[PDB]
């Protein structure tokens, strides 16, 4: 039955979208990491660059030639992360866009889904009554009146048939007397009251 | 427009059902009368009747 299957879909679909919402803070969570990292390395060359200014100080060069020497290491390895960070900003952003998008699309569909599904309940409940109907009451075939009146008729034939009518003779002879015995009775009315 | 339309549906079928159920008793009324009527002229035919009456 499709109907279920739509249900099914969504919750599969709902699976997915928290699946795909952990997937996301995962990202966020390696990007926070990366940030810190440039932020101690940095630190380390400033603080032999503080500690580079003292060096540098009372005209000891030697001392600060070396010690710039070893910052460069650090400067090199902090400049590669800057740049990874930066790229890193558009994967979150533009993946985020996604989500966005697609959460405002799923409850458009669920919206929807009832919708059609009413519709269908309402056509399904209503097709079958009036096909009881034409099943009941339908002038063709109708079981209720048309079937029924019929076995009324022959329990109807079978009287006369087991019980024959008197012929239409008796009925005007009867009658026939009928006037006369109401006449002749009533003729010896008016004659003795009279 | 769907909730109006359907709602006529439902208004229109409603006033149908009951009125099947109106002739429903009637139709059965008449078919016991004759059904309690059918058997009694035959007990009255197989008991009086001249032909083979058992009674006389």
């Amino acid at each position: 039955a499709p109907e279920d299957l739509l249900e099914r879909l969504l919750g599969e679909m709902e699976l997915e979208l928290i699946e795909l919402r952990r997937a996301l803070a995962q990202t966020i969570a390696t990007f926070k990491s990366t940030e810190r990292q440039r932020d101690a390395q940095q630190l380390i060359a400033q603080r032999w660059y503080e500690k580079a200014q003292a060096a540098l100080d009372r005209g000891n060069e030697q001392l600060a030639r070396e010690a710039l020497g070893q910052r460069q290491s650090y400067q090199s390895h902090t400049e590669a992360l800057g740049k990874s960070l930066g790229e890193q900003r558009a994967l979150v952003e533009q993946v985020r866009g996604q989500l966005q998008k697609l959460e405002r699309k799923y409850l458009e569909l669920k919206s929807q889904k009832n919708l059609y599904l009413a519709r269908l309940k309402s056509a399904i409940a209503a097709q079958k009554i009036e096909e009881i109907a034409g099943n009941l009451d339908n002038a063709s075939a109708s079981s209720l009146f048309e079937r029924i009146e019929t076995k009324i008729l022959e329990l109807e034939a079978e009287r006369e048939l087991l019980n024959p009518p008197p012929s239409p003779l008796d009925k005007k002879f009867e009658q026939w007397e009928e006037q006369q015995a109401v006449e002749a009775t009533l003729a010896a009315m008016k004659a003795r009251r009279s």
